[PDB]
């Protein structure tokens, strides 16, 4: 999880 997105990939928020 970067921020929002808590994806395997950084790109799912």
């Amino acid at each position: 999880c970067c921020e929002l997105c808590c994806n395997p990939a950084c790109t799912g928020c």
